[PDB]
DNA sequence: TTGTGTTTTACGACCTCC
DNA sequence: GGAGGTCGTAAAACACAA
């Protein structure tokens, strides 16, 4: 959810907050999630998923770094 | 423009956890 | 008694050289 829009761009504000809390801890907790969702106007499920996407982004960034250590 | 390669939301299938 | 982890991918959104 939702899905009358295939997917929705989160605001610069919303992404800033999520990137900051991600630096604080890579796995959000049930309470933190509940709080962030409410302060940011997104659902628990959207935070949940965002966190899942961001750790995949990190894994993808990390493999690239590793490939660059390997070539250098 | 465009067209093509990358990044950002959302999900399904499947797995792990006493 | 279910939450939340990954992997892989669709589609929309964006970046950018040609």
């Amino acid at each position: 959810r939702t899905k009358d829009k295939y997917r929705v761009v989160y605001t610069d504000h919303q992404r800033l907050e999520l990137e900051k809390e991600f630096h604080y801890s890579r796995y959000i907790t049930i309470r933190r999630k509940a709080e962030l969702a409410a302060t940011l106007g997104l659902s628990e499920r959207q935070v949940k998923i965002w966190f899942q996407n961001r750790r995949a982004k990190e894994r993808k960034i990390n493999k690239k770094k590793l490939q660059q250590q390997q070539q250098q």
